[PDB]
């Protein structure tokens, strides 16, 4: 079905005007006499207005990406970008007698899971540690605004269309308001949310059915970061038991020496990372700087520096 006729004017409820295009979730660009083209800047969004995971992650939107918000926080912490993707409006459209709800946002080129499928399901030590760093500050910005996205993946990280040494951290519909108002969520199940995450990665919080928190996106990341270097995590070969998996994650985590040794010469700055985010209670509050010197101390050890080249 088709929610929109291609080359049709769309107003958001700010009264902007915007161009719909081809589907790649639709191309759209500012509207002008000219089409949009492939090269287009921006996606729209649509789903029916009863849909809970596109309101979930156009709060998260409207909330903590919107343009200069984000722009600010790239001057004031001095980085080069923040892969967060930026919110351009939002509304609703009748069509056939249904309500639908739809956003812009920025559009990506490819996702990182193919191009690691195209690399053998490898990436160099080089690229780990330059995606981790870029990851942390924007793990860092959205845990500021109160929020954990708790399903980081190679399939939810995607590089700029312009500029392939540029990565955004995607997909917000079930991401998680863990401190609203400055209060931390309690120690408990959320029973308006039913999302453990990915079960290869997921946080053993999210395991033990609790809401997620800000040591369980660190949690995830640490497993992404053994996916990528070695093309494999120890329990890839039962994630249809995900008792299996918790206990694993579990043991494992009790003794950091045998990840490496079972995963694995290790790299220091892994274990180190690994070593720290355990050390964080369920309502802790990062030292995000400290993770990410302990990611820098990796690049040296290579003989390199943040320069913030992917190597893609």
């Amino acid at each position: 079905a088709e929610q929109f006729a291609v080359g049709e004017i769309i107003t958001d409820m700010a009264a902007a005007a915007w161009k719909v295009g081809l589907p790649i979730i639709y191309l759209a660009d500012m509207n002008s006499s000219e089409s949009v083209g492939s090269d287009a800047p921006c996606v729209v969004k649509v789903e029916p207005s009863d849909n809970g995971p596109l309101f979930t992650e156009l709060k998260f939107y409207q909330r903590a990406a919107k343009p200069e918000q984000i722009q600010k926080w790239i001057r004031t912490r001095k980085l080069k970008y923040l892969g967060v993707p930026k919110y351009w409006g939002s509304g609703l459209h009748d069509k056939n007698g249904k309500s639908y709800r739809f956003m812009i946002m920025d559009r990506f080129g490819s996702d990182l899971q193919k191009i690691y499928e195209a690399n053998a399901k490898r990436f160099s030590r080089k690229t780990v540690l330059q995606l981790s760093l870029r990851i942390l500050d924007i793990l860092e910005y959205i845990h500021e605004h109160e929020y954990v996205h708790g399903d980081i993946k190679a399939s939810n990280l995607l590089l700029n269309y312009k500029n392939p040494d540029q990565v955004y951290l995607v997909d917000y519909g079930l991401a998680y308001r863990y401190c609203p108002e400055g209060v931390h969520k309690a120690y408990a199940a959320d029973p308006k949310r039913c999302h453990d995450g990915t079960i290869e990665f997921t946080s053993i919080d999210a395991h033990n059915g609790v809401a997620p928190s800000r040591r369980g996106d660190l949690e995830i990341l640490g497993y992404c970061m053994i996916q990528w270097l070695t093309g494999h995590l120890p329990w890839e070969d039962n994630l249809k038991d995900p008792k299996y998996v918790r206990d694993s994650k579990i043991r494992y985590r009790e003794n950091i020496a045998s990840l490496m040794d079972k995963c694995f010469n290790a790299p220091g700055e892994i274990a180190k990372y690994m070593e720290t985010v355990k050390l964080l209670d369920y309502t802790e509050k990062p030292l995000y700087e400290n993770l990410r010197d302990i990611l820098l101390q990796g690049l040296k050890a290579i003989g390199s520096k943040d320069d913030g080249k992917l190597d893609l």
